[PDB]
């Protein structure tokens, strides 16, 4: 008989949560690139 | 199909999908700001 757990449901949810996490990481990288460029422009 | 939905689960899934969309929009803007500045650095 089928198991109590729906593994496919678990994976679908985990995939969506990981998509949010990876976009947040990419957002942070972009923000840091902008910070870095502005810091470089401000010298002198 | 038949219209049976768990309201709280559906709302959480939609909120996560909207977060993905918002992060994608935000990251497009940051990337395009960086591209714009590089293009300006090419003004000869």
């Amino acid at each position: 008989g089928p198991g109590s757990r729906d593994v496919e449901m678990e994976e679908m949810i985990e995939q969506l949560q990981e998509k949010v996490h990876e976009l947040e990481r990419q957002n942070e990288v972009l923000k840091n690139r902008l910070i870095s460029a502005k810091q470089q422009l401000q010298v002198q």
